[PDB]
């Protein structure tokens, strides 16, 4: 197991636009196209990161190129928020690529409410952080993702995952 694997498994891969867990287009493994209702701008989202007129449709390989820069993008962003940094840099690499799943899936401004989460994370409370993890709009949307994430912070394994 690695971030690549487990995003995959958390993702899944599908190859035409669909709509995410909240609704938004979406393709790939778990490439945002776009907050907006309209299918057209989506396409053209899509178009835009593929580079050729796709129809809503691209190939494995394409989904496979999105998702590692969505993957290299989201570690490059951590590593340049001041309040992210230190606790990825305090953590191990198991629990930094649940960190990188949290990230991929909610963004920076999507974890800003987990400021007292990621204290905890720091000072390594593993349990206590655990607890503090679930208390979200994330595990009530996403509980079963969530229990998988949360699992792997807990115990720096990939127990969680197989
Ligand atoms: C950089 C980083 C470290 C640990 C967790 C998360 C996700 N949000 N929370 N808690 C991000």
């Amino acid at each position: 197991m690695n971030i690549f694997e487990m995003l995959r498994i958390d993702e899944g891969l599908r190859l035409k636009i669909y709509k995410d867990t909240e609704g938004y287009y979406t393709i790939g493994i778990g490439h945002l196209l776009t907050k907006s209702p309209s299918l057209n701008a989506a396409k053209s989202e899509l178009d835009k990161a593929i580079g050729r007129n796709t129809n809503g449709v691209i190939t494995k390989d394409e989904a496979e190129k999105l998702f590692n820069q969505d993957v290299d993008a989201a570690v490059r962003g951590i590593l340049r928020n001041a309040k992210l940094k230190p606790v990825y840099d305090s953590l191990d690499a198991v629990r930094r690529a649940a960190a990188i799943n949290m990230v991929f899936q909610m963004g920076e401004t999507g974890v800003a409410g987990f400021t007292n989460s990621l204290r905890m994370l720091q000072q390594k409370r593993w349990d206590e952080a655990a607890v503090n993890l679930a208390k979200s709009r994330w595990y009530n949307q996403t509980p079963n993702r969530a229990k998988r994430v949360i699992t792997t912070f807990r115990t720096g394994t990939w127990d969680a995952y197989k």
